């Protein structure tokens, strides 16, 4: 029966309310009790206060007639107000302590997750102070996760008016008994009641939800921890820069201040970043989220020396230059792991602080071919088997789907042991035609990756692997250098190939280097523990990038 | 006979040179003379110098390499350094001090404009200090000047080794008599002397820029200013967002810092901002130069209501929603000034600062139709011929060269009156079938516009005027506000239809507005008076909205 939930923001989505901060105001500086909201609501549908909701004057606008006011209902009481008394010092603050709340996010989220129509509700203002840059954020962050927001400043209508609830019915294309509408002013409730409307008087938040859980019979309190916002990649700003003239690089883009900028492994996507997307740009950064040269949206040359790392960087080098950064901070993961120590290695003007994700960083040995160093380790002849040009193409190729569901698994859902891979014929020779799904990822993401495979296929991104003699000899230009700028190594302890112990020795390069560890951790690590590479990149950042 | 200028960074193209620092602080501190740059060059080939400028080392590493350096020289000097004396120290402050030497880098563009390859070709250092990003925007506000940057430290070699000039002539596919080569250290330029290339000691740069003008025949001294830095279309980050279904906005961006959206006016371009996009990124800021929708590679939906600017304002708003940005600088020309002075009105929480070119803000008149207010004005009589669908459409689509060539045209140059053209039976009646170019534009210019409108043509660029009643209605809400956020208007001396009179009362309800004035500018503003466009814009950013 129900379909849509609308919420308040002030006292309902965001605590604590600014009304609230008139009532602490009034106790803080012993004035008359209700003298501020007296003052707030003169003149009720004609006074300024609704003039402001409305959208007719800007809050700069109404501050000064707020004050007026504050003036005439304290004479009126036989009192004065406090030297230095601000109502813009007053409301700066409010503004500024306000959060989201959670927990009702979160149970919003969870409503529109069992296919309600969310809404946001909600009596503001115009805001043109110089600190509006905080309510612009806060409103961000909130509008993303509903299907409308609707504001009575910009429909010029406010609760408790009837109209607002009719607007709001129209906008949801619902009839009021599919409605639940949350509110923390009773008065406010009463309409939405009247149309028949099943209202929850919001006081504090648990009590509010237990009602909402049992009007709507979805479980919302007491809830596992939901997964960190993911993309969608048809809502995404995409970005191209030809940084040669067969070489455009594909990126996905979220986020101002300091440039990130994140680089996949194979065979991955920018999509692969999808967790961290959103959480890095609502911590401060500016993300731009890769396509790598051989992927996606990305060129895909057929070339083998096209995918050597001395010409991936320069490639990076340009594709910053192109955009007019002179720094990003360079995040990688497995391949884009090893491409980032090497930016910092060849460009630390470049590079505002380097992180890799299991990728460990291993100096060249002068002294031994590449390839006898891969065969003096049983779980890297993978890494031998995609050496042939075609051979790993075929395979890899010859089902999508089958492909991205064998390799995209947790550590305790394995189907194919990098083990004796050459010997066996291939990476799938022993793994089902059709697997069962990752825990880690939808049918709809696994399908995401296809359709990007489809487009290039394994070349390009096999090529990688195909440059180890050319990848050492540049590699061991850079033998008596150390990474000397700030530098996270982020260790996942049951990547069977890229083991925590094979980063061991890292101080010896990297004197100051910076660590974290992910237990239960497979080598998929953005989409395995997607929350505390989440929480240890976003600390590391805000410590040492910034 | 000449083909090619390469010039040295340190002392030729930047200025004060590094090692003078040596000399400098040597002076300063009462130092035996000379003991600063023995310790700098003590080894000579197997010192720390050189493995630090062919890329052994990193800077940080060679750091107390050159500190061992200055404690042996003094020794053996027998003096003492000062207390607290700090190589750190005096390389940051040098490095700091080093600037683009203007009339070096403005000979250079001078001869690659006349057909010279150029390059760079420089002793240097991996830098990894704390402050190497001062370096990063040095190299990168040079290397886009240059068909090529040569680095000792990327190479392995360093001047005065005779392979690298070997390389060097190399990269330029050129014979050593076809070169010029400029440097302030002889023992630098006597190997390119020994190949037969011509050489110049630069020591004052007039004396060294009197040398490269006898010897190329070019004129390089006392030459007019240039204009500022344009784009190449193809050498740019293009981005796109989806902002709802079937409308994908296009923009181009550059830089990095507070964001700033550039919004071109009718018939026009991001293109249109071609001058002023590299110069606000090297100031300090992210400039985002749409193709406003209607244009370029935005999408262009047939319908009139699609661009009322209600409509136009809320797309710009998910624009900056789906960038992840709560805020924009927001500065337009013509229409696209009419919008942002409504995006302050409407939505100041995500406006830092506003900005008009030409355009005046006027509160719409409640009292009279727009339409009236229209037919008052002989000069806007060309707003009436644009709004019987598909007759405007004809005229500008027939041929597009003629349009953008009529129309793009500076003050003194005008072919067409915007005088009764409804009258005349259309804009171009009396103007040529083939206008001559424009001062303001080369004809490579008039062709990327051509191109741009061969996808969609003129119907969405015209239905802008198409909404004069819907726009009143919407503008009539926003009577009681004012524009309280920071506010700039440029007015155009020679605009004959958005003249600067018409913006005079504009202080009635934007109190704080700064202005800017631009004497013998047309219509065309950002391509009429580009430098003074830019000094305009950057001064009133770094006041207004940082
Ligand atoms: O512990 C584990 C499970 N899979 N891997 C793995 C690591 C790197 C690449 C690849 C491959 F190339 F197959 F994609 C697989 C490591
Ligand atoms: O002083 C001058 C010369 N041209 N304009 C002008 C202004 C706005 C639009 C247009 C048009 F629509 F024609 F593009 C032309 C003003
Ligand atoms: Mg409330
Ligand atoms: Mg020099």
């Amino acid at each position: 029966t129900l379909r849509a939930a609308v919420f308040d923001l002030d006292g309902v989505l965001a605590l604590p309310a600014v009304f609230g901060v008139l009532g602490r105001t009034e106790e803080a500086l012993a004035l008359p009790r209700g003298l501020l909201n007296d003052a707030f609501q003169k003149g009720g549908p004609e006074g300024a206060t609704t003039r402001l909701m409305k959208g007719e004057i800007t809050l700069s606008q109404w501050i000064p007639l707020m004050e007026e006011n504050c003036r005439k209902c304290s004479e009126t009481a036989k009192v004065c107000l406090p030297k230095n008394f601000s109502i813009k010092e007053i409301f700066d603050k409010a503004i500024s302590a306000r959060k989201i709340n959670r927990p009702m996010l979160q149970a919003a989220l969870m409503l529109r997750k069992k296919g309600f129509t969310t809404a946001i509700l909600t009596n503001t203002w115009l805001d043109d102070r110089a600190e509006r840059d905080g309510l612009a954020q806060l409103m961000c962050e909130l509008k993303m996760h509903f299907d409308f927001l609707i504001e009575s400043c910009q429909v010029g209508m406010v609760k408790p008016e009837p109209q607002i609830y009719k607007f709001l019915l129209d906008t949801l294309k619902a009839s009021p008994s599919e409605v639940v509408f949350l509110d923390d002013i009773g008065a406010n409730l009463k309409p939405a009641r009247d149309l028949g409307m099943v209202t929850i008087l919001v006081q504090d938040t648990d009590t509010a939800l237990k009602e909402l859980e049992k009007v709507t019979g979805i479980q919302l309190l007491n809830t596992p921890a939901p997964l960190p916002t993911s993309c969608n990649p048809s809502d995404m700003s995409h970005g191209y820069v030809t940084v040669k003239p067969r070489v455009r690089l594909h990126f996905v883009e979220l986020g101002s201040g300091p440039a990130v900028c994140l680089c996949h492994g194979f065979p991955e996507s920018w999509y692969s970043w999808r967790y961290q997307i959103p959480a890095l740009a609502q911590a401060g950064y500016r993300v731009l989220a890769m396509d790598m040269k051989g992927y996606g949206e990305s060129s895909a040359p057929p070339e083998i020396e096209e995918y050597c790392m001395e010409v991936l960087c320069k490639e990076m080098v340009t594709f910053l230059d192109k955009l007019g950064l002179s720094q990003a901070v360079f995040i990688g993961h497995d391949w884009g792991g090893m491409l980032v120590w090497y930016m910092a290695l060849f460009y630390p003007e470049r590079v505002r602080a380097v992180a890799s994700l299991n990728t460990p960083f291993i100096p060249a040995n002068p002294n031994m071919s590449p390839l006898e160093s891969i065969k003096a380790n049983p779980v890297f002849d993978y890494q031998l088997y995609f050496q042939e040009p075609g051979v790993a193409e075929a395979e890899l190729e010859q089902n999508l789907s089958r492909t991205f569901k064998s390799l995209f698994r947790a550590s305790d859902e394995s189907v194919l042991s990098m083990h004796k891979v050459c010997e066996a014929g291939g990476l799938f020779v022993n793994s089902p035609e059709e697997p069962s799904l990752s825990r880690m990822v939808t049918e709809e993401e696994i399908q995401f990756y296809v359709q990007q495979f489809k487009k290039s296929g394994f070349r390009g991104p096999l090529n990688w692997y195909r440059n180890m003699e050319r990848n050492w000899k540049w590699a061991c230009k850079s033998l008596g250098r150390k990474i000397l700028i700030p530098a996270l190594m982020v260790t996942a302890e049951k990547d069977f190939v890229l083991v925590p112990q094979m980063s061991q020795h890292m101080e010896d390069w990297i004197p100051h280097l910076k660590r974290g560890h992910i237990e239960d951790c497979g080598h998929w690590t953005q989409m395995d523990k997607p929350t505390e590479v989440n929480q240890i990149l976003i600390k590391w950042l805000d410590s040492d990038a910034r």
